[PDB]
């Protein structure tokens, strides 16, 4: 399996092209587009990595492409747990797409916030704000995808089932990663807490049996810090529920929030993913 890991959103965390080099991980998710909708201006944050506005995140294309010579994806994430964002109708979703299309994918802008890149595709981690039109949006980014040039589409949703946020964008059959978040629902019956290791698999057979995505990712916090709740200790991880998970025909890997917090965890996991 592959490990997937979040980066962007801050800058103590090391560079994205160190990041890359580290060898641990397979994909590497961009965070974030912070705000978005009403066919206003969205808003692209980096902590202090770099300045998008600024055009200080422009050098990070030649990090995007090191990434890339070592075949690993590269996906930039729209949303987060903190931004503000909403999709005011099925126009407003064509606005958008064309938005990411052209800044982040295969389109043309002279504004592209992280350079000439191509990211590999977008991922939506839709948290908060209405539930509407990420369906709408989910077709028309897939729609610019060629045979030449693939636009991934890769989703976060909460571990609860089905996700309310990103349910209809899921059901177009046109993702290719989920990475559910089996963190930060404490008293869902989803994810792992000490002595219960029940909830998170019976969630993941659901989750995998249900989705129409190909590759199923088991995301997770990767240190205590990273999240409110559902931490998971390595030796925990690796001898109660990989193996179980790891019998399912659409297990891909595991995702981890985020490369801040990954110091050790996905070093002594990564022969067991
Ligand atoms: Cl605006
Ligand atoms: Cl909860
Ligand atoms: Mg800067
Ligand atoms: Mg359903
Ligand atoms: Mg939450
Ligand atoms: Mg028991
Ligand atoms: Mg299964």
């Amino acid at each position: 399996g592959d490990i997937a890991i979040y980066w962007g959103q801050n800058g103590g965390e090391g560079t994205l092209a160190s990041t890359c080099d580290t060898g641990r991980y397979a994909y590497v998710i961009v965070s974030f587009v912070t705000t978005f909708g009403n066919f206003r201006a969205p808003v692209v944050n980096l902590a202090g990595h770099c300045d998008p506005a600024a055009g200080t995140c422009t050098g990070l294309s030649d990090e995007i492409r090191s990434c890339q010579g070592k075949d690993i994806k590269v996906l930039m994430s729209i949303g987060g747990g903190a931004g503000d964002y909403s999709l005011v109708s099925e126009a407003d979703a064509d606005n958008f797409a064309d938005y990411l299309w052209n800044n982040f994918l295969g389109g043309q802008s002279s504004s592209r916030p992280l350079g000439d890149a191509v990211l590999d595709g977008i991922d939506f981690d839709i948290e908060l704000g209405t539930t509407t039109f990420y369906d709408t949006l989910a077709r028309a980014l897939s729609s610019r995808s060629t045979q030449a040039a693939k636009v991934y589409l890769t989703a976060a949703p909460q571990c609860p089932h089905p996700d309310s946020h990103l349910d209809a964008a899921l059901n177009t059959g046109l993702f290719d990663n989920v990475w559910i978040q089996f963190y930060n629902n404490p008293l869902a019956q989803c994810q792992y807490s000490s002595g219960n290791t029940n909830d998170i698999l019976s969630s993941w057979n659901t989750w995998t049996s249900s989705t129409t995505a190909g590759k199923i990712f088991l995301g997770l916090p990767a240190a205590p810090e990273a999240a409110g709740s559902g931490y998971i200790p390595p030796d925990v991880l690796t001898g109660q529920i990989l193996p179980q998970i790891k019998t399912s025909a659409k297990y891909g890997g595991v995702m981890l929030y985020s490369k801040f917090y990954d110091t050790t965890y996905s070093t002594t996991i990564k022969d067991q993913v």
